[PDB]
């Protein structure tokens, strides 16, 4: 996958002139056409302000008026189509009309613009022009990229490059050469952010107290997310940390995730004030962090979910789990961990032994001390503490016990331990942010 | 300590407009009083592109030329005293002269900049203004700042602020408001990058391929990083991968990683040349992503300096070291490490034994047929290898040996051992 995206200002307002790229050569006001011919991207976005738009009757007139203007200058230049226009919403008093609202709004609605097109299965190559941009939008819209690929890079190799062109001089300018202002293989980045309290969701921009307290107390998300809250930040904490068993059994409902983000996104389409007369529009509710942090959940959570399976956990399935998510010493100590317990088992066969339902310290045979489940150990153990985990046996007839115990030996946390397992998680994610 | 960092380009060519900010207002051309009056800044930095330069008689007097109407410019407006200001190399033809050279410099020469700037002791606030910037100045200025505070962040409390103000239109503006465009805690990230091939510290730009291989061998920094860039990999690894031992020993030269920058960085300026009647800059030199390594390097280095204790290193120094340098599950990791080495020599002690120069191995009273090093048990045993790793306990007369034992047994890798674990963290961090 090559994905080019493209931070745009006032497009109508630009000059012709010549741009040099990849040894090609393009005349034309915008910098697009040759970005296509050199790049070939599968795919292309193009990232603009509200701010263009010039009617005022509707909010969504406002935005096919902006999409429209947007296919007549890709006819107007050589731009193809096939292309996805991502309407950010912007902020200032024009000639042509007035938009007012939270500033930030422009990431949070980019943000999840571009969780629902970057792919979440594959490698990915992402080329972003910035020649063109507003510099609130360029950096906001760079911000929200560089957060997603990021959580991308845990499953998938992502490159990333970015280009801006030569500053334009009015007519001493000849020819604009597209410099590569940023190559960079992007590193793993799990979310390492805990939920927000229930006032980082949505804030009230321009609107009464009371009006506000109605729309917060009617959403669905903040009242069943108080009660998720703490098992949702149990999975974030299995990525960061390295516990391959708690990845499996605190695996996110997507759907759940897709319905907070669509209520929270819907609510606030909905306080968007469009006053036709004067030429106006006021979002008059704010995106919070909460929202973002949701949407960067349900991107890492599309993202992992290929590597999801039923109930019975065994050992072979953690070992492959893991060398997909962990890396560096994380990653190695996460394979100790579950050598020490394969190995056990192991030894088990060989005497044709196969325990059920044990106890992971009576499994690795521990002495009396030490019932208590502390941070350490649950963090130290790659999260397969003596005291919480379950260890079962599927009994077989061994013949090569060394290669056939990993598929037979099965993990599970007890219903007390998953609960001290997620304060412990939950609190130690909470005390690194 | 509060730190404010703003973008600029031409800055004479700003209108008188007025601005609100943090229940305040102020009319001027610029936001800098406003921010510098709401922000309480210890201090404040600006960057220009230095394409504003007029006067071409050679380097230092365009350099200078910018300066002078900047420091003009902050006394008109009032701006204080406690600035730094970077005059970062931009590229383009202009009305008064003409600039060539790589457009990534501007990212290594403002990091290089900066990274003499930001304190490099106690918790940081700083607060980022793009309103007058430049797209890609801007840009690279953004991501120069993150980059560095993202290594201070490893040792210290760092919060971020980005601003940008509602846009100057200007037939209808009649204020504008400083939006704060991002608010956010720094995620330590200690460096996670490999020092490059010797390609690709100084690339030529417009210098002739016979030309650039005569100066690249004569730069004294390319030889000496032969022999130590192995040596240097090894340590930002020990950060990484949660290696205290590794982090103490092979602890950077902070007087040798300055003066390799400040010979790449002479060298990069040195092939500036400017023809006066031409009025025209060329860059014939680019920095590559090496130099940007360095910069990191010595930058993680400042902020870590602290830790670096003095000979031998105790059970109870590597706690200390390693609770600073080290969170989450890490951390832990690390301590039941040390922890299972204390617990012997506790044991040890109780006995009235106290072993000199053993290996780690004998120590704790391992198997034969286990002395090879692998990748697996120095990085999952936060390297403290059994077979690469030589302890000592000076001896001394009990009371509380659970107290004591820490104090008087000393860790340090082999002169074998410590080659075997510079090959796997070095190899480790370039499969990263």
């Amino acid at each position: 996958m090559k994905l080019l995206v493209v931070s745009w200002g006032d497009f109508e307002r630009w000059k012709e002139t010549k741009y040099r790229f990849g040894g090609e050569t393009s005349v034309g006001p915008s910098t697009l056409p040759i970005l296509q011919k050199v790049i070939k991207p599968d795919w292309t976005v193009i990232v603009l302000s509200d701010t263009i738009g010039k009617d005022f009757s509707s909010v969504e007139t406002l935005r096919e008026d902006v999409r429209n203007r947007v296919m007549d200058f890709l006819d107007r230049i050589g731009a193809g189509r096939e292309v996805d226009v991502i309407i950010a919403p912007g902020i200032g008093e024009f000639t042509h009309g007035s938009f007012r609202g939270s500033a930030m709004d422009a990431y949070y609605y980019v943000l999840h613009a571009l969780s629902e097109i970057i792919p979440t299965k594959g490698d990915l190559e992402v080329h972003f022009d910035s020649t063109h941009g507003l510099n609130y939008v360029t950096l906001l819209t760079y911000r929200a990229l560089k957060d997603l690929l990021g959580i991308a890079a845990v499953m998938n190799t992502v490159t990333f490059y970015a280009y801006n062109s030569d500053p334009f001089v009015p007519k001493i300018t000849k020819e604009l050469n597209i410099n590569t202002i940023e190559t960079t293989m992007v590193k793993p980045t799990p979310l390492s952010e805990p939920l927000p309290g229930f006032d980082e969701y949505l804030c009230p921009y321009s609107m009464e107290r009371a009006e506000f307290v109605r729309l917060k107390g009617s959403l669905n998300t903040l009242k069943n997310l108080r009660k998720e809250k703490k098992k949702l930040e149990a999975w974030i904490g299995s990525l960061l940390f390295g516990l391959p068993l708690l990845f499996l059994e605190e695996f996110p409902d997507i759907g759940r995730l897709e319905s907070y983000i669509e209520e929270l996104a819907e609510t606030w389409g909905g306080a968007i004030a469009v006053n036709a007369e004067e030429k106006a529009v006021t979002r008059r509710l704010a995106f919070g962090s909460g929202f973002g942090t949701l949407v960067k959940l349900l991107f890492q959570a599309r993202i992992t979910r290929g590597l999801l399976v039923e109930e019975p956990y065994s050992i072979e399935k953690l070992y492959s789990v893991s060398d997909r998510l962990f890396r560096g010493s994380t990653l190695q100590r996460v394979r100790v961990e579950l050598g020490k317990i394969e190995d056990k088992a192991i030894k088990y066969a060989r005497k044709g032994a196969f325990p059920r339902d044990i106890p992971l310290r009576d499994f690795l045979g521990f002495d009396a001390a030490n019932r208590e489940v502390s941070p350490r150990n649950v963090l130290a153990h790659a999260g397969l503490e003596a005291n919480v985990v379950e260890v079962s046996m599927e009994a077989w007839e061994p013949k090569r016990p060394e290669e056939e115990a990993g598929r037979h030996t099965h993990l599970k946390y007890t219903p007390v331990g998953l609960k001290k397992v997620e304060d412990i998680v939950s609190r130690a994610l909470k005390e690194s942010h």
